[PDB]
């Protein structure tokens, strides 16, 4: 059936908003699954995990025994997806279970993972989700096997519907680099938001780079796309020494034995795929990566011997029984044991990727020391197995259950308990009348709190408001937030705080992270006061102020906007055009279609631009809140014509006349163009529409300023 | 940027059932635009529209002073794009705006049209639709030239986004026959459900057939397209020459002047299209088809000079400006108005497709009726109009406004007004008790009220339980309904309701149709008692019974399920998978992914299946309602394959043993393989969910038993 992406495969597409709908939801709209998990026996579901691990089923023996070492494994893949660049991706959304990420290749047999756990998840039902579900598992085979873990925190809800991520262009699984899609240009540069080498890869190619069994130029890959995933050298090492304490590869014939992957699979495979031909197609003889090691003399068991053998054996190049490059200790006895036949035993082996961990200098001197102190190790990798698998839940306030570490850590961006009494609503007029009595602008108030608030990107819900970070680095200095203007308002802002707070009795006091939201909420009171409206914005104070200690400036890095359509800002120029990348920051700040076309049409009028362009300032009342934008942006009467200076800007000039109206960007105009965008314009622009459009900005404006609120879930 | 869709062209799509969510829709939740519309001035609307008849506006002039024929073109367009076979396309909800038909080549320069209403729809705002806006207007601009209309209805509610509609496979935009992707074949066979003989025509090429001008061979085209648009002979003829009476054709100069489509258009085109760079590019220089016709000598007034000229003037084929197939008057003297140039005047001239209503030897019988007899024509195309702009509003109980006719039209399936007391909630307990206690079983009574309900289809709002037509030909007959298993059915029924209205006080009397729905709800209150279940299924009364009169057999056999999925039936082999079919027919039904998931499982374990096949009967308690189908269809005891015999068919035998369990369709099976079914699947197939299950499976039965009570809107 032909289709618009047919005809048309270029224009937006804004179907990425609507995902996630209530149609597609099969909990009822009350449904708070929180509430849920809470209510949970997690002792009792890990105990039903602790004995499956040893409960082998027929149609997907387990290795030893023991399914530890493939639930560890299916749990780091849930989780490995994740890109520090844009949030997406990780283990809290449970997508591991949709396409394309349950077909990926690097996925190979997880769908037999999920499969074993479903008994478990049948019986608990909506208590525990799958995304809670995949990790927690990951954690009992962990603790099965005798490693302590860091804790464990439920919260993750599950979801519905793949996601839409871009993971690359390539329409070839697996494809190497320098092809025509190529994810990587220059020096070995992959390109943003990728964070892994070959589409369909979590991260490494477990051979080599591109199949070049080199563990050093295999480090570099490693460090590359681990640093991608928000993982520094000692955790990098940590974990991956620690995964490959556990289980084994599968390799044991020919990869052509092994046919479509779960979304290819017929209707009879039920949801499973990678059906083999080889042999008994599994047990002994299953093939998931091609690769055929054992790392360690007791791969059901927590130990030090992952580098007591990469260390203290010589290791040379060999081939698995499906052709590829692996590593042999061919001095060593057999002392490996096989995953089935009591009576076979097999020398230590290892992949490329092990090897980088001995043979790149910097992860040698981690390596070694990991080695003489396997404590150390066993620390390192608890508390990098916990970020790995929480890295994308969010604030502290989202975890759940009995198993949550009371240790804060830095990379949680962490917010200061609140210990005094809280601002009321007389407190609120109160602020909002100094803040409007001081001299700051209704632009200057509305620019500063859209700054400091939409940060936040559901992805990962990493930023927003709460912390007032806005006053630290990096953030204070970011091109977008206007430093000086900001430093500027923050000052004002500061004494204000500091008078309100001095006269206070009681213990009451307010933070700046809520006098920042609290002052743009006047702002946007006074605009609409002076567009003849009397309207009260609401606002929840209990934000605290973060520390420039309690904040990591280099992860605070990928939180920078450098396209922000919602203040008509492009930091560069772009190859993606600007509206698409507009459509992109509206889905991180979780807005649906008719939510980004008011808020955008609201705050050009109100003067968040950045340096106060003037394009799609399509009013004569700057500064007021009305439905201007729209009403002018719609006008026949208008011509637009790019600029010869700049194709991007363009010139609306009176159709008749010729003279100069307005100025735009493809962001103003994209309203007026794209037919979907243009049937939201219309509503909003109709004569009809003064108060909706108040009511719907006021609404999106809140619903911006308590994204990271999770205090008040 | 790879997609699922990419790497998995023909996993099956959820995507269409989600489609128009809360998300995408800019008015609030509780928006009711039947409220709106019903406060709206009609009369003053209809004073603004007479109005903008004779604004002409420069950037696209009126042709002779008078934007009326472009006007009837653009709503004759809206209505289009009508079938029969689904009830897709239609005028009812404002698809012209979206992409494609907003873009397609018959639509060129309605872009245009569009936008001169902009005025008049952001001055009345949200109470009036744009739907109903394109209509109205086509019904001012028949009035403004002297043509008084049958009437007129409000109440298509505007849609956000574009509809899914298959509009054929070709990858080239009208495209001749016999390509790869041919959308004929054998004698010139159109596939089902396409109503239009090219991708981006309405029915048919105005040149003649695959572009051979012979008129006789055109009219075949055109019959089978207006009849697979519901028009017969009579109305079709005064519907074209009824449109042909006013206007003109626009052919000024080589179609290679116009430009890109308006979803191809750049962004400073403000989403308008088909610039040309033909002279002015407007006006006396338009090019929108490339054919250069005026049909009348008075082309902005009702007149009968169509028939004149047809028939009072031989016919000599020649070429437009832009090279088209066209007709002109052998020896007429130059008599047709020039558009632009008083002092120019053109002989009369004819497309192809005229020709037809003059050589085609029905058609002309017809046609030389309405020369003779022009107030039968005048009558015979207000009716036509009426109906081609009505036909997808659905029952006359969602007509709103003052011009509504009074008279009750066949094609409107028509409903008798209930004249009696209702029966209330004790009567409807005691008639219940009187079914259960005829002995009609559980199977019986959900199957006959499913066969009566689920012939609704929203996209022209025909079908439903409404009418008690289950009874009259042709329904009673169908395969899907099991014909001789329904007559059992009614018999009883039908001495139920006879008894009870017997009895009964005053008028009080109830309808076979109302008792049908009551019926089927008896039967799922005891199939929850079997269960062990104390559950009360709603039932709203209401209903009245059609008569054989009131029910056109040709109109209602494009109603007949030929595949429903919900009682595991396919009528024939299809080259679409069944699977495929379930969704459409979901769609259709209104339902969303979860509600068709819910609504199946319950089916088939309550009996509805067709034949009493045991297909996805997966219970040992049939006729008790549980969500078995779900716990056993997700068992990984049971091991799937296709049979030998028929590989649409599937046997489940338990994995260890290799007894025979169950058998199931494809329609069974891909809840158990596609990703977002399968977890769909389990939240119902859950130890947790006995309650939800049934507790949604009621509430998706009583949608599907009130999807045409539009009575109760
Ligand atoms: C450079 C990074 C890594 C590479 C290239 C990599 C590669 C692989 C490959 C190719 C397999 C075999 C798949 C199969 O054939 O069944 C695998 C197994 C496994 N990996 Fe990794 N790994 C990486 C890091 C990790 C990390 C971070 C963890 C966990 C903290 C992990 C834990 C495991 C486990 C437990 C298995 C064994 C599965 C089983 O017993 O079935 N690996 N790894
Ligand atoms: C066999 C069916 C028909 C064919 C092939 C057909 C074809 C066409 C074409 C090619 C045009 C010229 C478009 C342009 O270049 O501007 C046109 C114009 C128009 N048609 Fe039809 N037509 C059909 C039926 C109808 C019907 C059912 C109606 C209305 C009841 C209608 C009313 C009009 C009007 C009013 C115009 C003039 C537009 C103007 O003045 O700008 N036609 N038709
Ligand atoms: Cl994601
Ligand atoms: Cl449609
Ligand atoms: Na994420
Ligand atoms: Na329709």
């Amino acid at each position: 059936g032909t289709s618009n992406r047919d005809w048309w495969p270029n224009q937006l597409d804004l179907s990425i908003l609507h995902r996630h709908s209530s149609l597609s939801d099969p909990m009822g709209k009350d449904f708070n699954y929180a509430q849920a998990f809470e209510k949970l026996d997690l002792a009792a579901v890990k105990r039903d995990l602790h004995a499956l691990m040893t409960t082998s089923q027929d149609w997907w023996p387990a290795d030893f025994g023991h399914y530890g070492g493939l639930f560890i494994r299916m749990a780091w893949h849930s989780a490995g997806t994740y890109r520090t660049a844009d949030g997406r991706g990780g283990a809290g959304e449970g997508q591991q279970r949709f396409a394309p990420l349950n077909s990926w290749p690097d996925n190979a047999n997880l769908d037999k993972a999920r499969r074993l756990l479903w008994p478990i998840k049948q019986k608990y039902g909506r208590a525990i989700s799958w995304a809670d579900l995949l990790i927690l598992t990951g954690n009992v085979a962990l603790e099965s096997m005798g490693f302590k873990t860091f804790g464990f925190a439920g919260g993750r809800a599950d979801t519905w519907e793949p996601e839409d991520v871009y993971w690359g262009s390539e329409k070839i699984w697996l494809e190497l680099s320098g092809g025509p899609n190529s994810r990587y240009s220059g020096d070995r540069q992959l390109e943003n938001p990728l964070a892994a080498v070959q589409m369909g890869l979590i991260y490494v190619d477990p051979e080599g780079p591109d199949g070049n069994p080199d563990p050093v130029a295999a480090a570099r890959d490693i460090r590359d796309t681990f640093a991608r995933m928000a993982m520094n050298d000692e955790e990098t090492v940590a974990l991956i020494a620690g995964g490959h304490t556990f289980g084994k590869t599968h390799g044991a014939g020919p990869a052509s034995n092994v046919g479509a992957e779960p979304e290819a699979a017929g209707i009879e495979a039920q949801g499973l795929g990678w059906k083999s031909a080889y042999r008994t197609g599994k047990g002994a003889d299953a093939i998931t990566s091609g690769l055929e090691v054992t790392w360690t003399t007791t791969p059901t068991q927590w130990s030090h011997n992952f580098f007591e053998n990469l260390f203290g054996y010589e290791w040379e190049l060999t081939k698995s029984p499906a052709g590829a490059h692996q590593w042999v200790a061919k001095g060593a006895d057999a002392v490996i044991p096989d995953a089935f036949d009591p009576s076979k035993k097999h020398r230590p082996t290892m992949l490329t990727t092990d090897l980088s961990l001995r043979f790149d200098p910097a992860y040698e001197k981690i390596s070694r020391r990991f080695h003489e102190n396997p404590e150390q190790f066993a620390d390192a990798f608890a508390r990098a197995w916990f970020k790995l698998t929480h890295r994308d839940m969010g604030p502290r306030a989202r975890y759940l259950g009995p198993e949550v570490p009371a240790e804060v850590l830095l990379w949680q961006d962490p917010i200061p308990a609140v210990d005094h009494p809280l601002i009321d609503a007389a407190d609120a007029a109160e602020l909002k009348a100094k803040v409007l009595a001081s001299g700051l602008t209704v632009s200057q108030l509305v620019s500063t709190a859209w700054a400091a608030a939409s940060t936040f990107r559901g992805s990962d819900k990493r930023g927003g408001a709460n912390g007032a970070r806005i006053r630290l680095a990096p953030q204070k200095d970011w091109e977008a937030n206007q430093p000086e203007q900001l430093a500027a308002v923050l000052e004002t802002l500061e004494a204000i705080r500091t008078a309100f707070n001095g006269a206070q009795r009681g213990g009451k006091q307010v933070s700046l992270a809520d006098l920042i939201v609290l002052a743009g909420c006047a702002g946007v009171e006074q605009a609409a006061k002076n567009a003849g409206h009397a309207v009260t914005v609401p606002f929840a104070p209990g934000r605290a102020d973060a520390s420039q200690e309690q904040t990591d400036v280099e992860s605070m890095a990928v939180l920078e906007p450098v396209a922000d359509g919602f203040r008509n800002y492009l930091k560069g120029k772009y190859r993606v055009p600007a509206e698409v990348l507009l459509v992109d920051k509206a889905q991180l700040l979780t807005l649906s279609a008719p939510e980004m076309t008011v808020l955008l049409g609201g705050l050009r009028v109100l003067g968040a631009n950045v340096g106060q362009s003037r394009h799609g300032v399509f009013t004569a009342r700057e500064q007021a809140l009305t439905n201007d934008f729209f009403v002018n942006l719609l006008d026949m009467g208008t011509e637009w014509k790019p600029t010869a200076a700049d194709a991007d800007v363009f010139e609306g000039r009176d159709r008749a006349t010729g003279e100069l109206k307005w100025t735009g960007t493809r962001v103003d105009l994209v309203f007026g163009s794209h037919s979907q965008l243009r049937a939201l314009a219309e509503v909003y622009g109709s004569a009809d529409a003064q108060e909706k459009f108040v009511r719907d900005f006021v609404a999106v404006w809140n619903k911006v300023m308590n994204l990271d609120r999770f205090d008040l879930a």
